[PDB]
């Protein structure tokens, strides 16, 4: 973007850095620089996505000057030319910067480009389209004025006033309060969540410095947890552990997901160090401390499981060749099929401590294919 330098009055360069913020707002950073005199400046502006009021531009077109007017037309805007009973309804076209004449030329092209086909296969309809196209083309000869109406409930559409600071009598601009219909059509204060804050802290056994990574995880659809990942350099002590940070003493949780859709792959997923994972169709269960303490996705976990199991074969307790296991090859094939979306299976996460999460893509509503059972674990066979 070429912009005037206020320090030397040459043209320099403006870079625009845009940031989305919650609740239909945007920050625009305009960073100016001039290579010639070295001057530089930055302005930070905050903008709403939606204006307070809808806008309606009613332009009487009389001259080439009017035809040359720049037009910004948002996707939510309706366009009409009432003298031709013509309408481009909202959401027919994507947002665009054009001109008044450009608008009309694009409409002509939209009708005209397929007329060779239409004239061949639908003669009578094509004849009436040809007749309308001629009416649009006639507007460019400008023997009579016509009206262009652009009505946008978002308020973001724009029609240029080519008469500079002077008045623009040919263009009547009205503003209106949106109906609830208009508001809903547009998808109508702060979101200060901190989903993850991460820091190194002491070794929980040896008090060595900065040996444990601690992640405070505070997502909306799940209780606060702290993930601790140790890997000691001074003592060798290694552990991954998820702990509940809130008041609720967690019960056991058994989550059963029926995997029915490739979309299931992107479900978010925390597995704790006490969470067993089972895929009953594949006769497979993972140890509780395995491949977890990790915030991942279902696809991420399944691919990890595929690597662990099928890419690290061994034999313990017999003389069989670990690289020739029928059941391992069967497992690899079927897991691949689940990952690719070509096979349905149940995925069960069972955590007696309730420190594990699987995204419910229907939240806060129930997922028909996901069942969560809660239970109390009173007995530990390893000694409690
Ligand atoms: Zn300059
Ligand atoms: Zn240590």
């Amino acid at each position: 973007i070429e912009s005037l330098c206020m320090n030397c009055y040459r043209n320099g360069t403006t870079r625009l850095l845009l940031t989305k913020i919650p609740f239909f707002r945007e920050i625009i950073v305009s960073s100016f620089s001039c290579e010639h005199c070295g001057w530089n400046n930055t302005e930070i502006q905050s903008a709403g996505r939606i204006q307070d009021q809808g806008v309606r531009y009613t332009l009487t077109v009389r001259s080439q000057e009017d035809m040359n007017r720049e037009v910004v037309k948002t996707d939510s805007a309706t366009t009409r030319i009432p003298e031709l009973d013509f309408e481009i309804p909202a959401f027919s076209q994507k947002g665009a910067l054009t001109t008044v004449e450009g608008l009309i030329s694009r409409a002509i092209s939209g009708l005209e480009q397929d007329q060779p086909t239409r004239r061949a296969v639908e003669g009578a309809i094509a004849e009436r389209i040809d007749e309308f196209i001629g009416k649009l083309k006639d507007l460019k000869q400008m023997a009579s004025p016509f009206t262009l109406v652009i009505d946008d409930p978002s308020g973001n559409s724009f029609v240029e006033n080519p008469h500079a600071p002077q008045k623009d009598n040919a263009l009547v601009i009205t503003y209106y309060d949106r109906t609830p219909q208009q508001a809903e059509m547009l998808g109508l204060e702060e979101d200060l969540r901190n989903e993850v804050l991460q820091f190194n802290t002491n070794c929980p056994e040896c008090n060595a410095p900065a040996q444990t990574n601690m992640k405070l995880v505070q997502i909306p659809h799940f209780k606060e947890v702290i993930i601790m990942a140790t890997n000691c350099e001074n003592c060798g002590h290694r552990t991954n552990e998820v702990k509940s940070g809130g008041a609720v003493e967690p019960l056991g949780t058994r989550i059963t997901l029926h995997i029915t859709d490739p979309s299931d792959m992107t479900r978010d997923l925390l597995k704790s160090e006490t969470c067993s994972v089972e895929i009953p169709e594949l006769e497979f269960e993972l140890g509780m401390a395995v491949l977890g303490g990790k915030f991942t996705t279902l696809e991420g976990l399944l691919k990890d499981i595929r690597e662990l199991v099928t890419k690290n074969p061994f034999t313990l307790g017999d003389s069989s060749n670990p690289d020739q296991s029928e059941k391992l090859q069967e497992f690899s094939q079927k897991l691949g099929q689940i990952i690719e979306g070509k096979m349905k299976a149940h995925f069960i996460m069972n955590d007696p401590a309730g420190n594990s999460y699987l995204q419910n893509v229907y939240a806060p509503e129930d997922d028909p294919e996901m069942k969560v059972e809660r239970y109390k674990r009173t007995f530990d066979q390893n000694e409690e």
